[PDB]
């Protein structure tokens, strides 16, 4: 199929980056590829042509169609990833970085080059040793209020020779992991915290994906002023969980947990030793079925010294909560609330918005989630 005369030494990279997740909206980097040996190329009369390349909506492995699902890695058992070409179109006819679009979201973009002998035989397309995932999560405008944003599936694994490789899918959790903030895109957004990662094959769906298993411990989230309206939206995965899945510490005295029962009934509990509210438990008009994946979204906003929380439960409204600010003496100062993920959960991803997100962008990461591993 190749030409005998192309040279072995074709070099393919991504120019100016070390960061291979993108969003919707981004620009990416330029590609660049050349032969190592210019001199020995030039001499056999080789040129080069470029391109890059979006994979499809689905995967053709194994006689049937597999869903896409992101890793930031460069096998056996494990995730099914699209092979080029059969499993990508190309998209465009040179190293030109290519604009991130909606259309683009939950594939790859890979930049691959070829040697072309001066009779025009070309070579075979050549990829460089990493892809670019575009993130599956909605913007249209959204992203300048992402705070926080971690897609468990993205989670590495660093090894004892400091090399990153990706999680095994065995089914355990690990714990020394890389898993970051990825709305974070200027600086290190990796957090410092355990985080027990565990990549398995889920039978619903022939492919991988990840699970961030906190097994009862926390991570901890500070400084978020509540007074701006603020969303959490969660991906959990189908396994029984029970546990303070996400608790908002408002205040030393105020804090409110969606806290998961076993039976698949949503506890809210509040807490508050001032005067301003009493506290106790609620429930949220729902029942978890955790055969499935589900989606929990809390969002909050504050209006004339009242704050009030809804939960949204695969999109629908399952719960309003009010909480009283400034009553009967008190005035809780939210300014520097703490946002808490915890409980024997198994969270697929969550996104943290400085604002509160309006019901239609409460439906669109609704149907993001609910569409994550379904066939598009």
């Amino acid at each position: 199929e190749i030409p005998l005369d192309i040279p072995e030494d074709l070099v393919v990279s991504l120019k100016d980056t070390n960061r291979y997740y993108y969003y919707a909206g981004e620009t990416g980097p330029a590609g660049q590829a050349g032969f190592k040996d210019n001199k020995q190329s030039t001499k056999a009369k080789i040129h080069t042509s470029s391109a890059w390349f979006l994979s499809e909506s689905s995967i053709n492995y194994n006689n049937s169609r597999i869903v896409p699902v992101g890793t930031l890695g460069s096998q056996g058992f494990g995730i099914v990833l699209p092979k080029l070409p059969d499993d990508f179109q190309q998209i465009s006819s040179n190293e030109k970085p290519i604009a991130i679009t909606d259309e683009m979201r939950g594939r790859y973009l890979t930049f691959a080059a070829r040697g072309i002998n001066s009779f025009g035989r070309v070579g075979k397309y050549q990829e460089g040793p990493q892809r670019i995932w575009v993130m599956g999560l909605p913007n249209r405008g959204m992203r300048s209020n992402l705070v926080l944003h971690t897609d468990a599936d993205l989670a590495l694994m660093r090894n004892s020779d400091n090399t990153i490789s990706a999680i095994p899918a065995d089914g355990v959790a690990h714990t020394n992991t890389v898993v970051a903030n990825y709305a974070e895109t200027k600086k290190n957004g990796v957090y410092g915290a355990v985080i027990p990662v565990i990549n398995y094959k889920e039978p619903a769906i022939n492919q991988t994906r990840q699970l961030i298993a906190l097994n009862d411990s926390k991570i901890q989230f500070s400084n978020h002023d509540f007074n701006k309206g603020y969303t959490t939206s969660m991906l959990i995965g189908n396994r029984q969980q029970t546990g303070s899945l996400l608790t908002y510490k408002l205040d030393n005295s105020l804090n409110w947990t969606v806290s998961l029962e076993a039976n698949g009934k949503i506890a809210i509990e509040t807490v508050d030793n001032t005067n301003a509210n009493n506290g106790g438990r609620q429930y949220a008009n729902v029942v978890l079925d955790y055969t499935k994946d589900n989606s929990i979204q809390v969002r909050a906003s504050v209006t004339n010294k009242i704050l009030t929380l809804e939960v949204f439960v695969n999109g629908a409204l399952v719960h309003t909560h009010e909480l009283f600010m400034e009553r009967n003496g008190v005035t809780h100062d939210i300014r520097k609330s703490q946002i808490i993920f915890g409980g024997k959960t198994f969270i697929n991803e969550f996104a943290v918005y400085n604002k509160k997100l309006t019901d239609s962008e409460i439906n669109i990461l609704a149907e993001y989630f609910s569409d994550k591993y379904r066939a598009k």
